[PDB]
């Protein structure tokens, strides 16, 4: 459409011109008028131009959010639909885009047959279909997971839209103010003492607004080039974890881990380095325990093996790859051990995270105690009076 | 190792196509705008001003543009590390994961993503483990004075 | 340090040996006497 309206307009132009392009003055007054005239159809040029132009950015930035994010959200989609079906085009869905769905599952589920049941996932769709899409409880979490994944889908895409919208805004008021001053400037208004008080006064505007201008700039580089993450992303800043909210261009809302909304400037977080736990790979545990100096090697090395069957009979929760190592030895009275181990998810699931974090941290006391493990005090010497 | 090698000429082929797109961009429009003022197209007083909205233009860029060149500058001229390689950023040590020219992506020990800008790293010393000789290693114990040597 | 878990597993063999060495030759640790005076 922005290249159809452009080349209508040009071919209106050069109509225009050709019509008028012999040399028949009709009239001294005529000329003005037709002066005029030209000036302001050269004028809406530009601002078509600019229009241009300003589509072009937005369809790119457009794209490149696409290449970011609506491969995973055409993917959600696509399983939403596989699943209503068990139980562009892509951005327009995207963009329309618990119990009851348990209780369904439940229902769709043959009774008495805890595995999900082939003949209906076989009626609705194709066996390599639902063996691709693959305990009803099992289920039921998952169809709930990807009920929030598609949600999640559906706010970022929202905010990225808002921050758009916004972005399209500003670009147009700045277009339609250049395009005005310009067809003033083409038609020849003011004389040049005014028209140098302007540009000093414009050289002014500048210089005052072009610090939050910058701010601005470097805000949506921060956003948009960099894109460090989205909408629902738990993130980490200076330390402490939060939950990005909004998508503003001059700024960012997080919530912590209390739930405590938080205000950030984008051109701040632009210096800072930025961290991300949903697009972080499956993270790292770590457990630390004290134990005496004159524990026998016997005693580790059994502890060691109690680790590392706990770790291997839990991979719902933890791999297998595992490591125990001692940081330092105080007063050769204390070890200090340290245990790592690699959950199978992310911090995302600051909850789920924690709860497992807390039953390792009860098995590996029951296992030291069961070993009879034991630390101890220093001995006290004392001299009576 | 063969892998982390082509991990990182396919992260510097990479970086190397985003400076050429960004320079082809600039070239294109130069090309374009030195072609409109050899035609002879406007009116002094038009050119004028699109001169001062050029100037805005820069004094607005010119600090993401000053950014950007530091931070490719970091990139190609010092290059400080690798994809892959091991590095220690203000005492905390993390792997090399990405090359963007305005960005690098770190994974620290505990397998968390970093993002720190290559305008900030610039600033800051870096280590790099994976270049380094063999490394040193020191252990602490106490012991009571009353020892015999 | 490119293989920390190498790393730290070496440098956690080396402790349990040093830790096994000082036991064998009987070198201790103490805390200074106190001297109490009772009333």
């Amino acid at each position: 459409k922005s290249v159809q309206v452009f080349i209508w307009l040009c071919l209106i132009l050069v109509a225009w011109i050709l019509l008028f392009n012999h040399d028949v003055k009709r009239s001294p007054a005529a000329t003005k008028v037709l002066k005029c005239i030209t000036r302001t159809l050269i004028s809406i040029l530009t601002g078509a131009f600019f229009w241009l132009v300003k589509t072009l950015l937005l369809k790119i930035l457009a794209a490149n959010f696409n290449v970011n994010n609506f491969f995973d959200r055409i993917q959600d989609s696509v399983f939403h639909q596989y699943v209503l079906q068990t139980l562009a085009w892509t951005m327009r869905v995207l963009m329309e885009a618990l119990a009851a769905a348990y209780h369904v599952f439940r229902n769709v589920a043959q009774p008495f047959f805890n595995y999900i049941e082939e003949e209906d996932l076989l009626r609705f769709m194709i066996k390599e279909e639902v063996d691709l899409v693959f305990t009803r409880k099992a289920f039921t979490e998952w169809v709930v997971k990807v009920y929030t994944s598609r949600r999640a889908l559906a706010h970022s895409l929202n905010d990225t839209k808002t921050a758009v919208k916004q972005l399209n805004k500003l670009v147009t008021a700045i277009l339609m103010v250049v395009t005005v001053v310009i067809w003033l400037l083409l038609l020849e208004v003011a004389t040049t003492k005014v028209l140098l008080f302007f540009s000093t006064q414009l050289v002014a505007l500048a210089f005052i607004i072009g610090s939050t201008c910058k701010n601005l700039f470097e805000s949506i580089v921060f956003v948009f080039v960099m894109h460090p993450y989205d909408v629902g992303d738990r993130c980490v800043v200076d330390g402490v974890a939060m939950l990005v909210e909004e998508m503003n261009l001059l700024t960012t809302v997080f919530l912590k881990l209390n739930n405590e909304k938080v205000y950030y400037p984008n051109a701040v977080l632009a210096t800072k380095p930025i961290s991300n736990y949903f697009r972080s790979p499956n993270m790292g545990e770590t457990v630390e325990f004290s134990i005496s100096f004159s524990t026998p090697v016997s005693k580790i090395a059994h502890l060691k093996e109690r680790i590392a069957e706990y770790l291997e009979q839990n991979p719902q929760h933890w791999a297998p790859v595992h490591s125990v190592v001692v940081k330092e030895i105080e007063n050769m009275n204390k070890l200090k051990m340290a245990l790592y181990s690699d959950h199978t998810i992310t911090f995302q699931e600051n909850r789920e995270r924690n709860l497992r974090r807390t039953e390792l941290s009860l098995a590996i006391k029951r296992m030291l105690e069961d070993l009879h493990i034991d630390y101890t005090l220093l001995p006290q010497d004392i001299n009576l009076t």
